[PDB]
């Protein structure tokens, strides 16, 4: 049997461990954290993720989709909150087949861990990768207390997240051609209790947004009607706008409360533990990291966040990481040798990872914000109705289909260009020749 060592029992690592182990590979998975399945008296994390078609299909191939979805809340659309007006729902898709699912990260990880072990993978927790000796095919791991342990490896998979130790180790043997692009927004997680969400009639079957231009809040529901709120706000106020809100101005929980009372007045009464959450939850960082190289011969490869950290605004980090795990397991299973599998995997996935990194950055303006846009959107809706296999809004191609990300971006561009020229110099729909716009759709967009 072929052997593989995987670093990181996260989302991509555990899925790839299950896929390889059920195909007879000898799989050893190393994880820095403790096993979340061992019940402790600790107060566990309430992180929510939006699972879409790419991630759902990956779980489906692994036989874990039904179990994951039993524990997922349907989000039918985007509920936009602007003070004084009732929330505007905005369906994501055409029917209940075109939805996103809100899943608790810890519930998903336990399912994936059980799945990897059921398939035959051995999982070793409380062991963090420190360094790799590529020449001797040996790695060094340690616990939190610093006690070191060495292990031999044949194939190394770096599924160890955005601050990947495998990626850092690879940089000593190859030029990764690494380009880090920082993002000015930090993030803070806040809670809405089931009692508060019910009292304020917050819809459980939707993704909620409180747009505020340069900053915003989002909320994802849980099975028990609680919601995890995420505030996106600049770490620092720019030089040009020193008065503009930022985390640097929010000195403590009380300042955060004052800020929410002023800027998010319909949201502040639902956040009962705002002051404590603000002070005890750390401010997260966001970034895009692009690498020219994802592998070292046939010895090691990166996937998921280890390969392509992206900004969170499209909810595609996990979906892309799960899609990578399927592609990696497929390439490894059927290749002539590991070196061929890793080069083929990298060549296939890199253009698509670059496309989703770009689309995730573009989605911030779509969430946090024009009559021209409204007319384009209305025309876009008519074209999707008239031509459903040709005109598919970019959000739907990314979220509800498995079309390669680079193709969704290219088609999305043809559509934006088509709508722009069609609405130009028209105040409303009545002056636009709809049949001529439809002819342009049939001429420029091949059916999918
Ligand atoms: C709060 C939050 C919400 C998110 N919401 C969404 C969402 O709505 N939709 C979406 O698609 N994506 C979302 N994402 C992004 C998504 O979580 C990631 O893109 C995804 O988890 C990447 O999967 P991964 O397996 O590559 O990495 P991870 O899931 O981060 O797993 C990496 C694993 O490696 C372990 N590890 C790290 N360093 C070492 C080491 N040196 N040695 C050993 N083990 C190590 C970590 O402990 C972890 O278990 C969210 C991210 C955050 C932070
Ligand atoms: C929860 C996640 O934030 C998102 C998840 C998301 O899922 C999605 O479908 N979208 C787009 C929704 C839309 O355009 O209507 C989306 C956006 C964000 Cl910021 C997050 C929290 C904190 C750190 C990193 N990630």
């Amino acid at each position: 049997a072929r052997q593989v060592t995987i670093i990181g029992a996260g989302l991509a690592g555990t899925l790839v461990a299950r896929l390889l182990a059920r195909n007879g590979w000898q799989v050893n998975l190393f994880e820095r954290r403790p096993d979340p399945r061992i019940e402790t008296g600790a107060r566990g994390r309430s992180i929510n993720l939006a699972l879409a078609e790419r991630g759902a299909h990956a779980l489906r191939l692994a036989g874990l989709e039904r179990e994951v979805l039993a524990e997922a809340v349907m989000m039918r659309g985007r509920m936009v909150h602007v003070p004084g007006t009732p929330p505007n729902l905005q369906p994501y898709g055409r029917d209940d087949s075109e939805v996103i699912w809100s899943i608790n990260r810890d519930r998903l990880n336990r399912i994936l861990l059980d799945g990897a072990e059921a398939a035959g993978a051995s999982i070793h927790f409380n062991l963090g990768l420190d360094s790799v000796d590529f020449a001797r095919q040996r790695l060094t791991l340690s616990n939190v207390s610093g006690e070191r342990l060495e292990k031999r490896f044949h194939l190394l998979i770096g599924a160890d997240g955005c601050n990947s130790a495998v990626r850092q180790a690879m940089a000593s043997v190859v030029d990764l051609g690494e380009h880090l692009e920082t993002q000015p927004h930090g993030y803070k997680e806040l809670q809405i209790t089931p009692e508060a969400s019910a009292q304020f009639n917050l819809e459980p079957n939707a993704l909620h947004i409180w747009p505020h231009g340069d900053y915003m809040c989002i909320a994802l529901p849980n099975l028990d009607r609680s919601f995890t709120v995420t505030l996106f706000l600049h770490h620092q106020s720019p030089a040009a706008q020193p008065a503009s809100p930022s985390f640097a101005q929010l000195v403590d929980g009380h300042a955060a409360r004052r800020f929410f009372q002023r800027q998010f007045p319909d949201l502040s009464p639902m956040l009962d533990s705002l002051e404590q959450d603000f002070e005890h939850h750390p401010t997260g960082k966001l970034a895009t990291l692009r690498l020219t190289t994802w592998h070292v011969g046939g010895q090691a490869v990166l996937l998921g966040d280890a390969a392509h950290p992206m900004v969170p605004f499209h909810g595609q980090g996990m979906n892309c990481a799960l899609e990578d795990a399927v592609a990696l397991a497929e390439h490894l299973q059927s290749a002539a040798d590991n070196a061929s599998a890793l080069a083929a995997f990298t060549a296939q996935r890199q253009p698509d990872a670059l496309a989703i990194q770009a689309m995730a950055l573009e989605n911030y303006v779509e969430m946090s914000s024009s009559p021209t846009y409204l007319l384009e959107r209305e025309l876009g809706q008519i074209m999707a109705q008239r031509q459903p296999t040709r005109f598919i809004p970019r959000y739907s191609m990314v979220t509800f289909s498995r079309l390669p990300y680079a193709q969704a971006m290219a088609r999305g561009q043809i559509q934006e260009q088509l709508l722009k020229f069609a609405v130009a110099n028209h105040s409303d729909l009545t002056s636009i020749n709809l049949d001529a716009v439809e002819h342009e759709v049939t001429r420029c967009l091949p059916p999918l």
